[PDB]
């Protein structure tokens, strides 16, 4: 799958959380970094970003594995281009 090239000065609209992925009952755990939301008309939105998507590459750098703020900063101090690699599984959640 090719990247999402997002074209933003400000900022790229989306949230994201970081996932402690556990394999069982230690504390041991493997970041996963996951977009929550995606602003209306925004610069995320347009170029098709999507909440439930785990980004894996920011910049062609991988990402998986590393801390919250390690990948916020990486966001931060891209410019209005930034080049995400994702994988998503279901297009929607299910309500319960």
């Amino acid at each position: 799958r090719p990247p999402i090239v997002i074209h933003s000065g400000k900022k790229y609209g989306f949230s994201l959380r970081a996932i402690r992925v556990y394999m069982g009952d230690s504390d041991v755990y493997t970041v996963h970094h996951v977009v929550w939301s995606v602003e209306d008309g925004s610069p995320a939105q347009e170029a098709g970003l999507r909440a439930g998507d785990l980004i894996t590459h920011i910049n062609g750098e991988s990402v998986l594995g590393l801390v919250h703020m390690d990948v916020v900063e990486l966001l931060l101090k891209s410019g209005n281009k930034i080049s995400l690699r994702t994988t998503a599984l279901e297009n929607t959640e299910t309500s319960v």
